[PDB]
C-alpha cells in the first residue's frame, strides 16, 4: 500500500476557540488511516477528535493499511494551536447577575511604573471587552514598582459575606502579582492583599470565598505587576465579585483543613493575651435596651460573666476586652485559641480581634470567628488556625453572645494568642 496515494483523503480540522484537533479520512473502501500522534499509536478511525490545551505547533503520523497490512512510508501532516486555555480552577461567573463589578462604575485604570522607585511613562494599556492588555518595557525589582489602580464605586456591608476572581495571564514568568480589594480612603482597610506567581502564558484564577464584609463606601481593585521581566505583556480578564449568599452555579473547590499547629502554654512569652493589662465595657440589650453592666469575675487565665437576663439575637450581649497597647502585623500569620463554657445551650457565638476605636476601625481585624455552637456544659474549642495578619495600633476582643437562654454563665478560660507554629 503506497502511503503517498491516500495523500489527500487525510483532513485534519482545528477548532481555535475549544483546542479540539479532529483527524477524518474520506472512507476509500478498504484502505484506512493509522494515527500515531507525538508516538503513541492511537488505532484506526474514520473521526477521532485529541484536546490540545497548550498553543504550539504539533505534528500527526499518518499511515495507511488494509488486508494485505500496514505501509512502510507515513504522511507528516502539521498544525497550530494559536491560544492556550486554562487548567485548574476557572473562578466565578463574569456574565452572571449576581457579579457586582457589571452594574459598577469602573474608572479607567491609572498607573505607578517606577523602575528603581523612579517613575517613568504609564504602560500602554488596551482596553478590549472589558479585558485590560497592559505592556511593560522595563524591568522592575520590587512588588509596589507597577501599580495599576481601578477606582470603583462599589460599595460593601457588614453582615454579608462576598466572593472575588479574577483571572490573570503574563506573556513572561512574574515571581509574584499582587492583587488587593481596599477602601479607596483608607489603605488599612482591605479583603485581601494577596500574590500569584505566573508561568509564560498559563492563566491563573485568583480567588476568595466567603470573605467577612466590611462598611466600605468606594472599594478600589489594585494590581501591582512589581518585579516583571522587560517586554512583559499582562492581561486581566473576568473580574467577579459578588454576595457569597448568590449562587452563580460555581464548584468552589474544597481547601483541605488546615493541619492543627503547636499550642504554646498559657503562661508563656507566646501567649501575647499574657501580660495585657485590659478593661472591659459592654453592649448588653435584650430588645435593644441597654441595661447595667453584668458581673465580671478575673480569675487568672479564666474570666466568668454571668447573664440572668436573656437575649434573642446578634450583638445583644457584647464582651469587650481593651487591650492597653496590643498590635499585629499584616507580615505575619497568626493562630488563637479560647475554651468557651455556657451553662445553657447558646446558639451563635462571636469573637473578633480589631483596632479599638469606632467607625471606620472595626474594618480592621485579624479574624471574625462566626457561628460557634456552644453547647451546654461542654467545654467546646473556639480555634482560628493560621489566619493571614493585618496591622493594628491597640487590639481589642470583642466577645458577643446573642440568643442567650435566662440565667447563663459563660466562664472564658485560656486566651492565646501566637505568630503560626507549624
Amino acid at each position: 500500500p503506497v502511503v503517498s496515494d491516500y495523500e489527500d483523503c487525510i483532513r485534519i480540522d482545528v477548532n481555535q476557540e475549544t483546542n479540539y484537533v479532529t483527524f477524518s479520512f474520506q472512507g476509500q473502501k478498504g484502505v484506512m488511516p493509522i494515527w500515531i500522534i507525538d508516538g503513541k499509536n492511537y488505532s484506526s478511525s474514520f473521526n477521532m477528535t485529541k484536546y490540545y490545551r497548550k498553543a504550539g505547533d504539533y505534528s500527526v503520523e499518518v499511515k495507511i493499511a488494509n488486508s494485505n497490512g500496514v505501509s512502510d512510508r507515513a504522511i507528516t501532516r502539521n498544525f497550530h494551536i494559536d491560544k492556550t486555555i486554562m487548567t485548574g480552577f476557572g473562578g466565578f461567573d463574569p456574565e452572571s447577575n449576581f457579579n457586582i463589578w457589571r452594574t459598577a462604575t469602573i474608572s479607567e485604570p491609572t498607573f505607578w511604573y517606577a523602575p528603581g522607585w523612579s517613575q517613568i511613562a504609564d504602560p500602554a494599556y488596551s482596553l478590549v471587552n472589558g479585558t485590560y492588555t497592559v505592556t511593560l518595557p522595563e524591568a522592575t525589582s520590587e512588588t509596589w514598582q507597577a501599580q495599576m489602580p481601578i477606582k470603583t464605586n462599589i460599595a460593601t456591608d457588614a453582615g454579608k459575606n462576598y466572593d472575588f476572581s479574577v483571572i490573570l495571564t503574563s506573556t513572561i514568568d512574574h515571581p509574584n502579582v499582587t492583587v488587593k480589594l481596599v477602601d479607596a480612603t483608607e489603605d488599612k482597610i482591605y479583603y485581601f492583599e494577596g500574590k500569584t506567581p505566573l508561568v509564560a502564558n498559563e492563566p491563573v484564577c485568583f480567588w476568595k470565598s466567603n470573605m467577612p464584609g466590611l462598611d466600605i463606601a468606594n472599594l478600589n481593585l489594585v494590581f501591582d505587576f512589581g518585579g516583571n521581566a522587560a517586554g512583559t505583556v499582562m492581561t486581566i480578564e473576568s473580574i467577579v465579585l459578588k454576595d457569597h449568599a448568590n449562587d452563580d452555579g460555581t464548584i468552589v473547590p474544597e481547601q483541605e483543613e488546615t493541619p492543627e499547629p503547636t499550642w504554646s502554654a498559657v503562661d508563656s512569652e507566646d501567649n501575647l493575651w499574657h501580660s495585657v493589662t485590659f478593661t472591659n465595657e459592654f453592649y448588653y440589650a435584650p430588645g435593644w435596651n441597654p441595661i447595667a453592666n453584668p458581673a465580671l469575675n478575673i480569675d487568672g487565665a479564666t474570666y466568668t460573666l454571668n447573664f440572668p437576663t436573656a437575649t434573642n439575637e446578634k450583638w445583644q450581649n457584647q464582651v469587650t476586652f481593651i487591650s492597653d497597647a496590643l498590635t499585629a502585623s499584616a507580615e505575619e500569620n497568626y493562630d488563637f485559641r479560647v475554651i468557651l463554657n455556657a451553662s445553657n445551650d447558646i446558639s451563635s457565638a462571636t469573637i473578633k480581634l480589631v483596632q479599638v476605636g469606632g467607625g471606620d476601625n472595626d474594618n480592621i481585624f485579624v479574624f471574625l470567628l462566626e457561628d460557634v455552637k456552644l453547647t451546654a456544659g461542654e467545654d467546646v474549642t473556639a480555634k482560628v488556625i493560621n489566619a493571614k495578619g493585618v496591622d493594628i495600633t491597640q487590639a481589642k476582643l470583642v466577645f458577643d453572645f446573642g440568643g442567650n437562654p435566662a440565667n447563663t454563665e459563660v466562664i472564658i478560660k485560656d486566651i492565646i494568642l501566637q505568630k503560626h507554629k507549624d
